[PDB]
């Protein structure tokens, strides 16, 4: 904090939630108008859920000296240049690293002034997380037989937009449907995909090298918990693979 009376924003996200260097863009608003430069770069060095953010040099947001109130919004991951009108363009074609496509928005924090400059940003994911666990039936196949299994999801939209000042939901901008290869780490696969009103036509493909590269297909819409992909949710699938085919158990959770 300065020693010549100016009151800087004290930003927090209030064990392994963030990673050192993670950056957010903050806006201080007077109604709909951006007060000063928007998209101010703030970073964290803390990993904890209650981690504090620090302004990049020359990016510090100061409260109005007249003690009038302002509102605050933020988004992750920070982009130096947004599309015209404070718009974040989503592209989920490239899955790795997951953190670089994990778009999050902080709920608007209203009516703050220099007498209480602490703003606790609560971020929510704007996209959808897929968390897949693969296991063998233990009869026709063993977990060892599934070593190297790859996972992909079909007929995906890959482009969306999000206004970082407006908040609310991301909007899918329809284009040509694509197969998205999910990131695998042993018998675990993960992905970040766009929200979808219907999962019809979407299938998970499991290519098992052990079974001479044989591919198993499973319809996402056949699961009880995923007739749609809801923004800010995590879909957990447990895939049991047998020579006769695959079986899946599903769970949906708020993504946290
Ligand atoms: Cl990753």
């Amino acid at each position: 904090q300065p020693t010549d009376g100016r009151v800087a924003l004290e930003a927090t996200s209030g064990d392994k939630t963030w990673e050192a260097g993670d950056a957010i863009g903050i806006y201080m608003l007077n109604g709909d108008a951006t007060d000063g430069n928007g998209n101010r770069k703030y970073t964290t060095a803390q990993t904890a859920e209650n981690g504090s953010f620090t302004a990049a040099e020359g990016q510090t947001i100061y409260f109005p000296v007249d003690a009038s109130q302002r509102d605050f919004v933020a988004y992750y991951p920070y982009r130096e240049t947004l599309a015209d009108g404070n718009v974040y363009t989503v592209d989920v074609s490239v899955q790795t690293p997951q953190k670089d496509i994990d778009l999050m928005g902080a709920a608007k924090v209203e009516g703050k002034d220099k007498t209480d400059p602490k703003v606790a940003f609560v971020f929510t994911h704007k996209l959808v997380k897929l968390d897949i666990t693969i296991k063998a039936d233990g009869t026709s196949l063993t977990d060892a037989d599934l070593a190297g299994t790859t996972v992909s999801i079909s007929n995906q939209q890959t482009a969306a937009t999000y206004n970082v000042v407006t908040g609310g939901d991301a909007t899918v901008t329809t284009g040509t449907t694509k197969e998205i290869v999910l990131h695998t780490d042993g018998l675990k696969a993960e992905g970040i995909v766009l929200p979808a009103a219907s999962t019809a036509g979407m299938a998970l493909t499991f290519t098992v090298p052990g079974l001479e590269g044989q591919a198993f297909h499973w319809d996402v819409n056949s699961a009880a918990q995923s007739k749609a992909f809801v923004a800010g949710s995590k879909y957990l699938y447990t895939i049991t693979i047998s020579k006769a085919g695959v079986e899946v158990s599903s769970k949906v959770e708020d993504w946290t």
